[PDB]
């Protein structure tokens, strides 16, 4: 705990593996990294020249590659990208033998796909330092960018209300979580009762730990204008799993109907509240996708008629929404992340 | 609202061209350069070297010059001054051929004079970007530097308390409304009351606009005392306008001669509250003109009678007066709007 | 047009919206910075370093992109290609909001996909210089890559007279014609006497405006004998749509069979004349494409039966072939207007 | 003529001290420096670091200076400017004494004043390049920029035709008259007959031997539709000077009223004919000083009744007029003179 925060080497596997102060450091150097753009300072300054990152993608995330690309760039770092067809791993080669080999090309490996145990493997037989651009257990470099981009605007999180809202269950909602109980803030998981027991009780566990440590509670509700009271944050995410069939969508879509963000909860909230979507959203009818969804299920569930689904096109418009400053954060937040870990 | 807060290209005609996020980042990036330049980080990154500004000046303004002349020498830029001989526009050249020709020679172009007009036809026809030095109608380069003088005191800004108390109708006092608009301020234009109706009803309609989208309010007040009550900032500017005659200077001291601020007024505000003058200030008898103003009105008004007009020397000789911070940093602030303008 | 010629912070969305002298501007800065790397001054002087941009490709374009790799590395710039995988724009994010991240990540976007509105979006939303690598519509950085050459070869294109002949109603046809009217050539536009009717009237109403303005003619033709009388230049494209249907297929070659491009064409334009061909070109029986054209077709139409279509190996080996020098300006302009839109 | 091109620790005094090839490399080298801003090489590259100018103005010519100002400081030079006040030569000290101490200083010295007598001196006594600004007898800096111009749209200038209308006897005229003979260009003098004889008769002599050197020719004229015929650059100047009695105005608009530039002398001009103007132009009413004349004559004399004088607003506004792209050419004219004149 008191000893230097020096993360030369680390991996960013999980969150969890990263103390309070650890995590700060991250938040804190990716605000001054933003602000040393901003004056032009990354044209004399590239600390990892002579360095290069392998970022794997075996599910495409343009996003989180964009804001590789360009962060190990302005730090002055080669990038190779390897996507889906390069990135499937234990079919052709053991992960094993694939890490011993990345980490004698690579000062650094990023790896984006389902199982968390690949980036476990990845971690161990590199050497070098792995970075989880999502798994299915863990979203931690857009955490850094979440709450970044609540700091920017509050400042000190402790003791703030954030409430999460949808499939809270989700690797999103549960990253949400972890974030909370880093920076000391009240959690209310807001969706369907049930959901809740799907957590993985290892993670609450540490949680629950965290929150005693920093402050913050975590608490668990199925009713949105009641956990919207007070909030200084709402964050939400899709409904939808693009590629699972017709039933399914129809299943959850059914189970979270009542937590749709509009106008109504965002007034519950204090006055300053914003509103969080890692994107993309949907929350109008201008993708093809909203359309054969209003088209195909606005009959049972009105809700969706306008292609509108886990928030109002109300809302996404309002000056509320900071999911596109969230956005530009991803690029930062994961600059702090390569810089703190390869080193200058 | 949520695009990108780029500003390359971009003209600083008036501030109310701009969005509040656009206005939250000039504030914030004035702080940055400032703090950069105390390191000495300006000797080895100069970010505009191969770029040339003109700065036009058709009266006489030293503390926006000597401002220009250093922020743009740090940035690396080459400057021209052309002072009132030269500055001359609509007389010997029509000033849409003299815009077209400055933007050949030069990347960037500064003006300051009387019509708001001159102002825009330089930022339709040059072509680059053009910096409003002050005009009739407003003083934008000014607003970034006051407030972030208050913001580098209190830190957020949003429902801070602000007095403007004087002949609040002129160009400092409107600016200073629409900044206080742009951060969600309450703002006191404390006066004559019938001064209220010369303000420009364009402006109030949009400071009216940005008030309900950030907060604060906008009221008018006749009384000093009451004005002052939970003040963080009380801000003044001068009765006189050199090169009237001695009616106007007689009726206006004769309108204003109960809103000079003194150690009541201070008094009566917070304890951290902070005076803010754009100076020159009239506030002692070290002036030959403050002494022909003393000497000649000190009968009628015995409170210009001391050379003091509108603040006393005991205001600003006292902690409160923050009004060379809010001097030093009219470079910071138009250091940030080069910056931003030009790009790196 | 007295304006100064300042492309900064423009898009090349279609090059109509640009005015003759921007046009002749980013033609010879191309032929400067292609002086300029043959002499190796790319290597100390990179005005982009720290600039990012991402060339996005919904349907693979190898030449371009290759064009836009080279241009944005030689000046500095880091480059992130993305191809079909992820450049669907409309189906699981609206291109709006996509077009907003894009913004807060990039320098400078290219594009190229089928609807011309998805550029449109990408400019209106990104904030930052969008680049049309082609759309259905027009291919903007191909005009100044064929004029430019054009130039290299002529100098002034004034009162020269260029004839493209073929499919010329097409994206580059149109394009061409565009381009011919900018440089105030006489066009002669030579195919199918029907193709006219199917071009866009106000495209055709702007060349014919620039013609007035510039100089040159428009006509159509259905001699390509009598339309090559006198000119400088013979510009052609492929007959077939790779994916397109046998009925489509078969149609458009019996409406083009006599509009191939032989030494009798060569021969009847000046000693002078070159031929133009934005590649590939089918000319012989080199490509497996062409051996099944020649075999499923060639009986019925005995041009196409030693796999040569718009053009012959005849044509195609001789000195009047400047496709290759029209290729390798690709990268020369791309980066002209990667320079001229971002700045120094 | 057989002696290298080197015009190092020259002075440009008068252009007949020159040679011909000289005035083609100071005209060549304009476009070449001129080109090379275009791509930024002036960051990297600025051959004057350590060497100091003086820029002299005895009368203020804004667009004189501004030229000398961006030359130098893109060539890495320093400049001091000394306006009216600082500029007068010969009454509080004698201008051989001045030109001693200026020599001491700096490196290089522009001049700008009435008499060519104090440019000899400063030439003669300074040991330094010298550069005159504009004199009562030529305006050396302006022929490169304005020849420069005519080079960029022709190519060769030799056997084309320029036509001086006007107060031909003026500076202005006289220089372009010297200009063309350096070019081998027809010059038709368009004017009052009288004029002719005002003209210093060695500088005719001098021309005379250049034309027949070069191949113009010179020629004077009374009708400025004759003059036109086949002109392939109408070249202008004010009637008026500020500021004399109105006795010379109304004498002058009476002797000129006759060659006022209007469209159809610019119809009776080649179809490519280009205008030119050193302005400031008043071609319209835009300017305080045209509605005072068209007011006060207008009655007297029909022709300035609009504000138009020497050139009509509708030739100035056509895309014949080149007076911009001749404007912007002073800086990368001025910039050759003193590259070639200091050295790298």
């Amino acid at each position: 705990k008191h000893m230097p925060v020096n993360l030369k080497g680390r991996s960013l596997d999980s969150l969890l593996n990263f103390t309070t102060e650890e995590v700060q450091h991250l938040i804190d150097l990716s605000i001054d990294l933003k602000k040393a753009k901003y004056q032009g300072l990354h044209i004399n300054n590239r600390p990892l020249v002579g360095k290069n990152i392998a970022i794997l993608f075996q599910k495409d995330s343009t996003r989180t590659r964009c804001a590789f690309e360009v962060a190990a760039s302005d730090l002055g770092a080669g990038v190779t990208y390897i996507g889906p067809s390069g990135s499937n791993m234990g079919k052709k080669e053991s992960i094993e033998d694939t890490a011993k080999v990345l980490g004698r090309f690579y000062d650094g490996i990023e790896f984006r796909g389902f199982a968390q145990s690949d980036v476990d493997a990845l971690v161990k037989y590199s050497g070098v330092p792995v970075w989880n651009g999502l798994t299915d257990d863990e979203h931690p470099t857009q955490i850094i960018a979440d709450f970044m981009t609540m700091k920017e605007k509050f400042g000190n999180l402790k003791n703030k209300k954030i409430v999460f809202i949808g499939d809270y269950k989700n690797n999103v909602g549960v990253s949400t979580m972890i974030g909370a109980a880093f920076n000391g803030m009240h959690v209310v998981m807001c969706g369907p009762d049930n959901y809740k027991n799907e957590i993985d009780k290892n993670v609450l566990a540490k949680c629950i730990e965290l929150f005693k440590r920093n402050g913050g509670s975590l608490r668990f509700s199925t009713d949105k204008i009641l956990a919207a009271q007070d909030a200084d944050v709402i964050y939400t995410d899709v409904w939808v799993s693009l590629g699972e069939p017709f039933e399914l969508f129809d299943k959850r879509i059914g189970e979270l109907k009542n937590f749709q963000v509009d106008m109504n909860m965002i007034k519950a909230a204090k006055n300053d509240v914003i509103f969080l979507h890692c994107l993309p959203a949907f929350h109008d009818d201008h993708t093809s996708f909203s359309k054969e969804v209003a088209t195909t299920l606005g009959a049972k569930y009105p809700i969706v008629a306008k292609g509108e689904m886990e928030v109002t096109d109300e809302v996404f418009q309002s000056l509320h929404n900071k999911a596109f400053d969230q956005a530009e954060n991803r690029m930062h937040s994961i600059k702090a992340i390569i810089l703190s870990t390869i080193g200058y």
